């Protein structure tokens, strides 16, 4: 609804992943929607994040929302 954050799409390379602590670090390409340059950033897996098999070193396509100080993944998959 109205106050909820918008869904941001991006692409990048997985630098590391820890399913136990719900952490994925992604070196992503620029994101115009939030005025971010190419960056490495901490993303957060939630129980709702729609995942496929992801491993360190994979190129990925993903969507997230910014909710306070966390970047919450909505979905992630390997990409070309
Ligand atoms: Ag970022």
């Amino acid at each position: 609804m109205e106050a909820q954050p918008q869904v941001i799409s991006a692409t990048g390379v997985v630098k590391g992943i820890d399913l136990e602590s719900k952490k994925i670090t992604i070196h992503h390409d620029p994101i115009a929607a939030v005025n971010w340059p190419e960056m490495t950033m901490r993303f957060t897996i939630t129980p709702q994040t729609k995942m496929s098999e992801i491993k360190t070193g994979d190129k990925v396509a993903f969507n997230f929302v910014q909710q306070g100080n966390l970047s919450l993944l909505q979905d992630i998959k390997v990409s070309q």
